[PDB]
């Protein structure tokens, strides 16, 4: 969804002031009758304040469409987290550009952050500055590495000196519910990670998550997805690339088929030709031996 | 626990008559003062009927002892299932042997049968003959092979035309809670299983249960156990091979290490020497190739 | 209360027929205006059946009087238990004596039998013959000895082969709540009890119920009472010895002081003179030695 | 458990600042992969702050082990009570020594203090200074007499001018649950207690708690334990003494067997030789007569 | 309401068969479009059976009309009581008169009978013959005198050997709620009532219901009404005396004013002239003296 | 109960400071062992602060005695209301006298005040000064007229220019529960009340509360009690008077028997001679005519 689906703004003062948008205004908007040449503008509900411009009605859920469950208590949380965060970022009006509210944000990412921000023990619960960093990242408003302290989810399922694996369960998200077994791999810091540890981690990943492939969409973090899903994620990373008119990190645990397939795409190869490599490359034997090692060590010891 | 921890009997009739043992009875005999010369006899509680021989109090849970949670509503259930069942078998008084009462029963297995039985959708809900057979097997009172219709669990996680995988989750049992992470493979029919299917299944579990090894305690059914447990089950089967004073079914999917290690024990080799082939033997390549193929076909389809 | 506070009767049939008395009936006769010449007759409520003779209203609880909480769901229970029971006895009309209706009943004892009876694990739940006997005893309509199968309470706190100790807790009764801290000792069989066991038990209660004294109101069952109550029970038994116009069972465990004090009263000595031997007589040394031995064996075993 | 299982610290400022440790950090720690030469150090969860060093993982409960129910709301209470208390004690960094966090504290003691501290009527609920004294005592961080105002439990079951008996019920403790009938005897103040009162108290104790023995582990307070437990407590006071490479108070109520047994231990005697005295010494006749006095006075009066 | 608002009938059998009318039926005929020529016929709902003649819709409650709350669970009750009842009367088809269906029923009276009937302690709970009589009286289908066993209410507030006072509380009815503060006096038997008792009772109600006046609508039962209502009931009885195109029972306790006022109306005097003797006539002095005596005896006893 | 049962005090500062007493301290006190010559002193619980002196244990409820339900949340309310109120009254230490805590207060009165003080709409809910006046009156600590603004209860059931009738229902008091139909008559102010209004009120009272007698215990307020209770209240006003080693107000509505009876008592007459007048005096005919007037006016109008 576009940032405009969650917040509206004012340029009266010297610093752009943002405001939350409530479930009633969105409701009134969706039913109201608006002239076409006026659908790009935030709609005034009169009784409930400003609402997203009609142009984006397609992002909200109806009795027939799939979209943001704007009626969810979660929507109110997200809407406030955003307004707060943006006002705090305090951007100068003189440089404000309307097309910013058209920035597409990562709604499921943000929702998980709420759970982290709301969690008493989670560092983000008290680190106002980190929270702002996590949120700007999630809003695709800034280019920064999603290192562990900032990762969207905190359900930790693995952690060593260098990496951290979090479970991304959307099943219960009350905003954009979704079923998909997914895990996220983030680096604890930007320190160089010796092949020693990379290899080990790669062997761990292959044993404990053998049905998943660790891939990267370019940034400095990786997702674990079911083999039955590479094909799709690949397609998606195809349209994206065909819209830039890429740094996996060389990490030893990155799925070889993906690594090669994407390689080809970034070089002009058509998807219908490169999709083949996803299942065509065999894992390195350095990792397969490292994998069998973990197994027999568990059996024998 | 011994069958005598759940049922008492009468021999006045033509066939043996079994009776349920209640929690008050048990509570009473655990506090009663019984002379040594009587510890092995069923105990008369006077107010609550017959309790189990004091010789078995070890078996029950105490404020500081792990045992049957006979205070549980699940104990009443099992207790009645056993009586009802035994009564049907209608074993002849004349041929009755008090020793039967000392038969160690598979408590957690029975606890699962209880769930299958109270399940209206399960065949054991209405089919009595099968119910009696499933329970007798669970009680170690019959040699019959545990085919699929008689397995201890409903939780079907996989089923092709020959095999069925069911989840053994003891973590939530009210009688004897347990954490072990296991599944059970049972054939649907005592019919000869084609090699093509044996191998397909072998490949199926390699990819879907890579952390496990399918073993056999000698019968024609299998348990998927964690590699970090393979030893234990190996030792148990050994101590069992000790008291002498094994039909692997020779199924393609049985863990190779186990296959031979248990072969070495049956020939006379000491555990100290055979425990090695458990983690030192590799699966066939026909199987590896078959499992990589699953991953591949799963990546593109 | 008199049996007539719970049941009315009919003599039209061959055997006497008893009927339950309900709370509305009672409520009605307590407010009705009855001429003196009628106070001793069962009262016809017209709308709610037959209420108890107004001559007994004392017996019921009022906004400012302690009595049977006939408004209780427990009154209905007892009322029906008594009717059902009496009906079974099938006493012959011709030999019926209205006086039976004036028999003082052991209300708290019956209240406990109710608990034993609704207990599915208790023998009185299904065994009717025993139930009738237990209730008749509780109603003072039979001479029978209160053996263990017939005691008023389930709460078994101790049981060796000859005796059984049950807890008498009136504190939670709905009919006639009471705080007295008592237990009851009953023999399991009218068989001769060896001296070795008598003494063992004597030592057993000295260490396990040191604050109590096992007494007897003459029958073959005993009540463990607080030393700070020994007098009271001593006086009661005295006032009872007055209305003349006692089988201690001579059990080794009966409180010595009581043993003789009650001996002195039966010979003719005035309470003023015998009430002394209650706290002035020591237990045997065979018993003291036996009780110190319990403590000792308990310290090291 | 070692203090490190509940709090972490910082030496940045001039006074050591302590911080609570939450159930998530402990959780992440228990699963995380840590290099051996790093298990002595507090572990950084990144998302949940600092956790106890892996070296002490053995103190936390798992799905298979018995330990601190760190997931309990009680753990959060204890963790905060500790941090607060320690920061308040305000210790100078210049003198800080790491090995302090290795101090083993009395977890059940502390838990009872929470109930006292949380109790509106309990003086500790408002006496910040006493609370700090109770807590330092419980943490084995200071040597001070556990006089009544500071005793771990406030369930008072006896009290006269000089002594106070509190019930220690662990049955419901949500941290380290435990079944054990125990009572504690603490002096109201350090005043000398005339033999007159000691004798009396000794007689009271022997009557109202005859199944218990009043013992002391050296300090100036006493525990009441079941005779069936002396043997154990003795063993424990043996290892302790055999680790000092003792002032009961001479109190008249101290169990003679214990007094003598411990005497011997402090003199080199082996436990297997001294354990004998626990059940070998008879109570003084001054106390046995004082005891029989209470009894007959209750009967007669 | 007319009997036809609760039951429909069939004449195919030997005796008339009655059927219950349900709320959906009613809901349906209230919304259905019926031609004038049909309003007086039972309405066929097709989906929910037979509804009442539309000629009576006035009688039911609407979002803005006071009527039978047929949506109530109490309507189902009454509806079935009436059918069951009528069926027992087994009135002969040949002699059936559709007019019976137009009989105005005593809805609030029946609502009370329902309570008496579902009361297990009430005689109408099991005694069917009496039940049928009580209901027929309530339905104005029989001349029988409303003696005590048949009164509409259980709530017994007084009862001597001849009379019974029951509380008529409509305030909580689900059918036709009402506030009127009334009680009902009914004789327990049609036997001659001695003057001594008549007068005692007269004095009894003067002191216990001084705000009321016991009146009679002609039958042999009485209603205690508020003096501030005496007129109303006086007018009603008058309008009744109009449609001509009264057995006071001559009971000593009947309100004198009423006694004569109703006498004057039966002779031919206009209400305008008789309504006076209602508040202008004094009670006997034998009664005043008798009532002061109650107060007195009540002050000292 | 004596004020000491609710609050303790300190004379350290210049103004007496009072403190509440909690249910735990009272509990500890009731069980603690205190020397006789020390029962007049407030008892120190050490763990729960100061408690009432043992001398007054008889005022607290046990498992066998009737008294202050000190365990009730109401006790905590009363205890605080008192402490606050007394500290606010701020009495000088120099004039403090111990025997003040021995002042017997009106517990039920105070409890009703709590309900008034806790009531949002009740003026006392915000009028700190009135509350203090109501409370001092209730505590028998000051001599002031209980005019309406201060009357213990606010359940108003009648009110005209001069008087106010409140219902005193103790049935639900959670401190000293009590069943007794009682009403209170208080004057709205000290203005003289013309015979005109007195007469009227007297006639109203006799009609709407005919079973009650309006009496006075001397002060300037009156209670309405059942005739069946005059006798008692009289006895009580007898002992009181026989302990003074009286101004009803001449109010027309005061019960004549009471007026005369008390008259005699204040003149030496023995109670056993004066109790006679309670039922011997007839009401004035001025009030009986005024009474019949209200009745026929209600009938006629």
């Amino acid at each position: 969804a576009e940032l405009a689906c969650f917040v509206s703004f004012s340029l009266t003062e010297d610093k752009v002031v943002w405001y939350p948008i409530n479930k009633k205004a969105v409701q009134t908007m969706l039913c109201a009758k608006v002239e076409k040449d006026q659908r790009s503008n935030y709609y005034d509900t009169i009784l409930y304040g400003v609402a997203p411009p009609p142009e984006f009605r397609n992002r909200f859920k109806t009795n027939e469409r799939y979209g943001l469950d704007y009626e969810s208590d979660q929507y109110t949380e997200l809407v406030n987290l955003l307004a707060d965060t943006l006002n705090m970022v305090s951007m100068p009006t003189e440089k404000f550009q309307f097309d910013i509210v058209k920035t597409v944000v990562q709604v499921r990412h943000l929702e998980n952050l709420l759970c982290r921000i709301k969690d008493v023990n989670d560092i983000l619960n008290a680190n106002v500055k980190l929270r702002v960093k996590a949120v700007m990242i999630a809003c695709n408003l800034v280019n920064e590495t999603e290192t562990t302290p900032l990762t969207e989810s905190n359900d930790i399922v693995y952690q060593d000196s260098y990496f951290t694996i979090t479970k991304l369960d959307y099943s219960n998200h009350k905003l954009l519910p979704l079923m998909a077994d997914e895990y996220k791999i983030t680096i604890n810091t930007k320190t160089d990670i010796p092949d020693r540890n990379q290899t080990a981690f790669a062997a761990y990943i292959r044993y404990n998550f053998n049905k998943f492939a660790a891939i990267s969409h370019g940034k400095r973090h990786w997702r674990l997805v079911l083999h039955s899903q590479l094909m799709s994620h690949a397609e998606r990373l195809d349209r994206k690339i065909k819209s830039d008119k890429y740094d996996d990190g060389d990490m030893a645990f990155v799925h070889p088929g993906w690594k090669t397939c994407i390689g080809q795409l970034c070089g002009g190869t058509t998807f219908e030709v490169a999709k083949t490599s996803l299942y065509s490359i065999k894992p390195s034997k350095t990792v397969r031996t490292a994998t069998n090692k973990i197994e027999s060590d568990l059996i024998s010891m």
